């Protein structure tokens, strides 16, 4: 349909990103890359930004993932000047100004990605998070499995990456994995208002000590990139296997996968 | 003395092993690590094994951790073709299939080794951690000073580490150390059962996920072979001192110690 | 004339007491010299097996660093050993184990001290946190990169960038500190605390601490770039007006207005 992928909209220094495709549960395409790379870049070079929120149109999902009719079509789903900006063009794409993930609704998969890629996060009471790509034949492959073990205790990221099972948004606020739960609905105002006592501070004390906490120089953490390079490496290889294309077919007739190990 | 020191037996695609020992506590010998060692290298090389149980037998000890008549004997308590494996042929022997700890009863040093050596914990009610070492005159020298600090908040490991005093299972599972809590006598089935939603999933993506998770290249956590280095060198710094030897020296003649810092 | 901070022994544990009441605590240059010279003095001594650090009184912790001091153009580090950092405390390991003893308010510069310790024992009036953000300036004694490994990730950005306080009771929770204890009752604690650690054979505490924190020769290998990071931002901020008006419109009692430059 003949409308944008994704929004953005000014509310004082606050950039207010929006996915939105509520119809396809805010899956990500190409056209969503695209508007929130851009996005982004633009909110690192405007001076008068000084803090950003993303989240979803509608209630039910901030982001289901990588939409899987795009997929099929062979079609891109990254940033087509920028594809080293990782998924949405958002996950590998460092920015000075503090992120707000402002969680709508579900957010598995990809979205979760997107959570554990932003500095803050904000769920309703409805949303829940987790990295079923397991039960897939694939593996969260935009940052999730490298970033839940810095973001949970091992033992409880390790139990949420192997079984592949949710973690509820009152979970997740418990382990301190996410910053406030909110009531269903009010998920943007809530954001706005986390922003609002950020946006008060000296914006370049804060942007220092956003830098300063991830170790980022230049805009790269120099920490992560082999992480990068050691999860692109272990997708790559995934996907020559019987099992990675077994996975989304079983899921695409609903009757349970079977597995042969190769 | 004649029983095997530790037993396999297979469960649907997990393997299970006890080491069987009781009336030594479940202590740690040679037998113990060639037999563990074993295991996990047969788990490691079968394509149809997708995760591993480890227990001790009965439901007092889960590992008492080094067997002292055997340390007093001057024996061998490594795997005899691989001592780079570590204690019980374990704590330094990655594999690629998630490893599940069915904490049976007390696990303190060596125990406690084992436990964070794993990719995920279940314990008994009545299961304790801790790093006693330090009240004898040595460290935890299996993995476990370094370890506890990443598992852990690092205050409440730094507690832990520097008195020796030991953490409940109940208060464990609170902080995110392990996975969960049983009553006494059930914590095999309840490992098995969290084995299974892991063997539900395929294989090849549960296995690259762990690899992910740890930072592993071909069997090596890179970022912990400093770590080990670290500990063996001041390990053996200890073994040397004459404090060293007034630990069990007062534990024997039951009496305080009294410590000389050399 | 007088003395800035106590050092006595009780026992196998050294006690430091920043003993500026009227001034919260606050640190100074002679503050940072007797607090980095007891350090160094428990590292030498092979019969201090702990170290407790405290605040006179019931209201302050420490207040962070000593304004009319920086107002004056005086050096507030340790004379002959700036590269301990603030209070001579901040970068400057030693073997023994640390107990910070939180007798009261610990917002700054207080908070990086608790940070910079093994242990934190604190009454149930302490707060941390690291406001610096609300003045222009950041956490340059080690709290922006410790804060965000001693918490949970989110939680520890959110203290960073809203720069807003943590109670005692929140910091007890998360297991940011150790002990939670009546006001007043600081210092008998963090002594029994200190008991449970000085039973234990020394040189094993000593040498779990080093393993734990990845230390060799005196030196943690993997914080050095992030004292190079943060030293290089707080130099590059300091030259923004910004980081003038910050403690300008504090001491003014007025809001802030910052122009991002
Ligand atoms: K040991």
């Amino acid at each position: 349909v003949t409308r944008q992928a994704a929004v953005v909209e000014r509310r004082g220094n606050v950039a207010l990103i929006t996915i939105d495709r509520p119809d396809a549960r805010n899956a990500v395409n190409g056209a969503v890359s695209t508007a929130v790379g851009d996005a982004l870049e633009e909110a690192q070079r405007d001076p008068e930004v000084w803090a950003v929120v993303i989240t979803g149109a509608g209630d039910k999902s901030f982001c289901a993932g990588a939409d899987l009719k795009a997929i099929s079509r062979g079609e891109n789903l990254y940033h087509a000047e920028h594809p080293e900006w990782g998924f949405a063009g958002y996950v590998h794409h460092f920015i000075d100004k503090p992120t707000i993930a402002a969680v709508n609704g579900t957010a598995l998969g990809g979205g979760s990605e997107l959570a554990l890629a932003s500095d803050l996060v904000i769920a309703c009471e409805s949303a829940s998070f987790g990295l079923p790509e397991v039960k897939r034949g694939l593996i969260a492959g935009a940052g999730g499995v490298f970033r839940i073990v810095e973001q949970l205790p091992r033992k409880v990221a390790l139990e949420l990456v192997l079984t592949g099972e949710p973690m509820t948004a009152s979970d997740a606020l418990r382990w301190g994995l996410i910053n406030e739960v909110v009531p269903d609905g009010t998920v943007v105002e809530a954001a706005l208002a986390l922003a609002e006592r950020i946006t008060c501070n000296a914006p370049l004390s804060v942007q220092a000590s956003k830098r300063v906490a991830y170790g980022a120089d230049d805009g790269i953490i120099g920490a992560e990139e082999p992480k990068w390079e050691r999860t692109i490496r272990e997708f790559t290889e995934l996907l020559k296997s019987e099992d990675a294309k077994e996975g989304p077919l079983a899921f695409a007739e609903k009757r349970q996968p079977v597995w042969k190990a190769r």
